[PDB]
């Protein structure tokens, strides 16, 4: 069906706001350990944005992120594809658009914390455990999950990702 | 008594508020005898300072005055006090827990403060540690230094309800 | 005689202020003979630069020229001078103490300046130190670097009165 | 014909500046044929990028595209080119010299650039070294990283104007 | 690949800005004998419009044209498809949308100058060397080119072109 | 029955009211039916073009005919675009009354020339309305302004402004 | 008798100008009885038309109705009349000179007119020729070719003082 | 000295321009004596006209008075003069060159003029020709065909820089 990618957020529109509830639902459901209250407060925060994957008008997931352009990196907050649509390449297409978007916006480092269950998806998206950004650049901006691995992805502004 | 919490401050944009701030400055000044009253009033009434108030029957009986540094990613704890005949009751801990809840909702997860030897044990029980994860390059020159006091730090878990 | 202090500047000037700046530019130039006159003019009349003028009987006799960097949490001292025949009467010190008082009230508590062989002993007596506590990462792209002079720092105690 | 120097940039209504930025983008993309044209064009027209432009008789013959990082105490040097038919005329040296002049007025005393094998000789001659005195924690994540090329620094001498 | 057509221009918007730069590049590169500045002056001239061919976000061709409603014709100014995309039909489709646009705006005559390497393309778009529009109507409005061949195309507003 | 002539059109500055708009649809229907080799999408585009106008023949409220035209007052002539009388009203002289009302309208607007293209099934009507195959307006004046039709005869009509046409 | 020349017309209004435009309509009609006075009134009152009026001692005694086609670079002479009791006094010629002068000052240098047989001598004397320099494509269908009427042209010299 | 080029013209307005226009009227008038001064002044101060003024140290030493007919696709060259003691230094050629650059910017790529016998060699060195590409229907009447003058044409190339 018609697949479409939109970067959306709760600015400073009905279809957008309902897409955001759709996203908040998909993060909660694929990310059980994340409290629903705190997924919601982040998804609906202005300083956060989300790349929404829309299959035929209906949200089937996306990537919630927080650009820190004073720092040169972007945090990756939530990632989920709905369970009946996983292992269809949908998550890689999501990351790649996310890369393209950040290319155009001169930001070329991703940082994220990964669980042991999900680390292999980030490895397969180019992420690495070798964190070249100085600790002093991110501590107190990215939400430390202690007991999860910090990972990093460097974007090349000269490859087309999409 | 009826207990209220309220975050307040001299916005550079109310009367119940104005006297609440006067009660805080009085409370802070009386519980912190080595803080110049003039200095206390200058910070409580500064606009980039906010103050969590604790109110028992309309009457200001404690609070945490604090300074949000959202660009630097932390908050400074300016004053803490519970008035004398309301101490040792758990009020201080309900203030700190509230103040934590606020700061999660505003996506700040670090408290920096300075502690003399008589307040270190208090902050320790609010979960403050001497080990400072925040880089000096980020707080020095923004937080009021206190040579002679232990700097302390608190990291918040936004997965968690404090109140 | 009748002395007064005023923190004047050039935003977007009175006749009274315009000539005061010109007076301040003259005093700065005369007491700093190897500073190009125009460079002094371009900073005294700069909008982001302010000046604490020292007036005696209506006439400019001294001043300190400074640039506040509240986003970086320090102020840059630019020019300091007392006219020839008013020196060594303490005018120098009260000019600093007034600037320290002004800066407590704006919660900037760090001065940074460069001092050549002809002024470091002045700055030593105003509490300046060669030990720079401010991060190099915080001022390098901001303050003019007078290579060949000694970078020096003053930290302010916002709890004591300076005047 | 008369020679001009002008530091221009994208901002927020001048036909002249606009066709000079296209002139620049063209000369950059011609002398850097292994860069994406879209990358050069997205940077030249970026408003946190500036470009020193070198004019001979109304049309662009050269320029230096750069990115000032005052809160880091240096400037990233992004693109350097003089057109073919005007090279080996000391033209690229006056560009680097006006750029130093401009930057000493603005209290930036460090240049950071990457240089491959075709360019490293020229930057050595304008005074750049491989000895990077800027801490890795001041520049990493701010300057466009180029694995494979060599990071070069140039340190400027401060000056009291007039 | 997601194909798009957009009739754009420089009214007196960044996406559109970078697109005109894309267009000015493609023109300049498929038309080496055209001054790069000259192409730039006409593409960024407000009374000029370019029909862009956008393939998966990037420009891969267009037609720059000049509508002369007073005179009752339009001037074809530049046509190019990027090298690796030629002989795929893109050119013919570009003309076909451009004929479609002009039907909807009551302009039913195209005029252009073509060198020998381009006569066949315009012949295949319905262009003829027989110029029905009077010389008084076009001379000193369309830029003439000593040497090239004046070519005319007449549109049927009762036909659908796309 | 009751007969009215109205010069109407898709005025793009005042809202064409419902009465006008339903007449613009009716004329589009009539032209389409009487001119079937003309695409109906073409007819609608032109009838509703703000630079076009239409003299509507209105009988007891319903549209029974019209002459849609385009005035080129810079060029000094007018194009005749569509002519139709509905079938059950033809050969009653309605065709001619429309043309004459149209001539009388144009001499008041100081345009004294009609140009049109006619195929063999229509050349006779326009001849009876005064058109000639002999075109005094120069080619440079009309070409690429009026919709050419190859295989139609271009036909011209010159109007005398000292004459009262209706 | 006091003689005035006024270029008037029915623009986008004045009592005096209105009664004059009627006075002109009369004179033209009466002097040109074989043109429908209906048609004369239309043109005289058309706003793209103008009439230079010959006012003698208050009353309208003649004039020239003309239509400027600036985009074409010519003016059409439409009606010319002096009332009867005032003919052969040179009034026709003074009207034509004031008209020439008027057009010089508007950068229009060509007059076209279709003339009946009873008029050719008057236009000849005013410098009109039957030899027509303007191209047919510039004037056809802007001025009305009347059958049996003679097109005449007058070309004007910007450097000549006509009045 | 300081040379400037200013396209000026009456606007249907500023003392510096007005005195420049009067200066231009004198320069033209003085170099072209057998042409009515009142005609030169009418044209210079007409608003459909513009003049490319050549200023050398405050004062008018020449210019090109021209007339853009953008409906018709060309500009009319009307008066070229350089004050007598500044001639044969190239001033009139920098004048035409500037005028060509101006017109390329407005998509007017043809200049028509009626040269007198003393002017022809100048127009020839500016690229003019007696072979007129522009159809007579496009210029006739719009410009004045002075008996004895030679119609000359210049086609501008918009891909070349002229200044
Ligand atoms: C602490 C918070 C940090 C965050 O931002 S959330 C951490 C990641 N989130 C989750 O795992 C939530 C639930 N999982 C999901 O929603 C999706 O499976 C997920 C991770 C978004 C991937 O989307 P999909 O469409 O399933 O992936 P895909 O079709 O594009 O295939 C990508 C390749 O990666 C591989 N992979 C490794 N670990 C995986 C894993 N844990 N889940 C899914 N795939 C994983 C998988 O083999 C897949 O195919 P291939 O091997 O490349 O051919
Ligand atoms: C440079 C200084 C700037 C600043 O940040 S202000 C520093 C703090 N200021 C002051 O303490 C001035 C006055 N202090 C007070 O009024 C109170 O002691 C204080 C610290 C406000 C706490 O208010 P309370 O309502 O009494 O707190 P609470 O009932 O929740 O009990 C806290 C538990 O911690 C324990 N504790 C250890 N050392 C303490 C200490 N020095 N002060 C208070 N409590 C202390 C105490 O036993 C109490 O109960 P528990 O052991 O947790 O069961
Ligand atoms: C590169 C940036 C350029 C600058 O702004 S740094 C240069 C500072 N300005 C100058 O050197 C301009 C000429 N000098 C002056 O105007 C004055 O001497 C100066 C330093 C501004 C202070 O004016 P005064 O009225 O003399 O200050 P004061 O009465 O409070 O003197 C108190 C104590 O200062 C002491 N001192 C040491 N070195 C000094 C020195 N180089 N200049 C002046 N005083 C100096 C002096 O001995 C006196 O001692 P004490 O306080 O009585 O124990
Ligand atoms: C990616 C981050 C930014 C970059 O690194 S962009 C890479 C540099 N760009 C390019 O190389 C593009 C193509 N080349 C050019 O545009 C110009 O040649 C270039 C490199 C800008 C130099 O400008 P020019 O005006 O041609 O040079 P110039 O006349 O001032 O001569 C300076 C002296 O340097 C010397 N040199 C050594 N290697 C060179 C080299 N690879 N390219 C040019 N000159 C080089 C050259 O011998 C000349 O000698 P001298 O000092 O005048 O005696
Ligand atoms: C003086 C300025 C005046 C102007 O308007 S610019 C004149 C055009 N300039 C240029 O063509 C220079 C570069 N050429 C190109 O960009 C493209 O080839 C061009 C001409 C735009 C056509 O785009 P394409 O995508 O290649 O065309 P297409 O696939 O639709 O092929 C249509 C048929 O045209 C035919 N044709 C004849 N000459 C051609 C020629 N020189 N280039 C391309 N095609 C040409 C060609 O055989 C092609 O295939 P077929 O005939 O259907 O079998
Ligand atoms: C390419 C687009 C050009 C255009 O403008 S559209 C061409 C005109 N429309 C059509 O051909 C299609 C449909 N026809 C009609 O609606 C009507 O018949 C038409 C042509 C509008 C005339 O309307 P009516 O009211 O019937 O005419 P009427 O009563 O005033 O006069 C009838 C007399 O005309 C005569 N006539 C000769 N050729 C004709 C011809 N080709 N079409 C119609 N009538 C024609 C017919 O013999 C009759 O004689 P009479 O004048 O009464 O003595
Ligand atoms: C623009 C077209 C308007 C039309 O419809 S035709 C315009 C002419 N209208 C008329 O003749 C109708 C009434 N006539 C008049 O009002 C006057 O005759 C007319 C033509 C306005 C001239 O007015 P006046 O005051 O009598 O003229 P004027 O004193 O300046 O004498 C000029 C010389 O014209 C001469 N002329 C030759 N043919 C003429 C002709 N057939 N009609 C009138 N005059 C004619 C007449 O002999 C007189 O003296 P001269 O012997 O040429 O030196
Ligand atoms: C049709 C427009 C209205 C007219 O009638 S324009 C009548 C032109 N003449 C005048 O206005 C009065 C007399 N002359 C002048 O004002 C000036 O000579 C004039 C024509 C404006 C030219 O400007 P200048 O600064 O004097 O001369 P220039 O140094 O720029 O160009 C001179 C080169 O052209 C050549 N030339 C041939 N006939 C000429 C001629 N009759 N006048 C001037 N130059 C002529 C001559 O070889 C000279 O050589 P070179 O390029 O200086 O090395």
């Amino acid at each position: 069906g018609i697949i479409e990618f939109h970067v959306i957020g709760n600015s400073l529109n009905r279809r957008v706001l309902l897409w955001l509830v759709g996203l908040q639902n998909v993060f909660s459901h694929q990310l059980p350990r994340m409290p629903k209250e705190y997924i919601a407060r982040l998804v609906f925060d202005p300083k956060h944005k989300t790349l929404a994957l829309i299959k035929d008008g209906r949200v089937i997931g996306g990537i919630c992120f927080r650009m820190f352009p004073t720092q040169g990196f972007t945090e990756i907050v939530f990632c989920a594809v709905t369970s009946n649509e996983q292992v269809k390449g949908y998550g890689t297409h999501l990351m790649n658009h996310l890369k393209e978007y950040h290319i155009k916006h001169n930001i070329l480092y991703f940082l994220t914390y990964a669980d042991e269950y999900a680390i292999g998806y980030f490895k397969k998206q180019g992420f690495s455990k070798d964190i070249k950004v100085p600790k002093s650049r991110y501590l107190g901006y990215i939400k430390d999950y202690e007991g999860a691995t910090l990972m990093e992805c460097e974007l090349n502004p000269r490859i087309p990702y999409t």
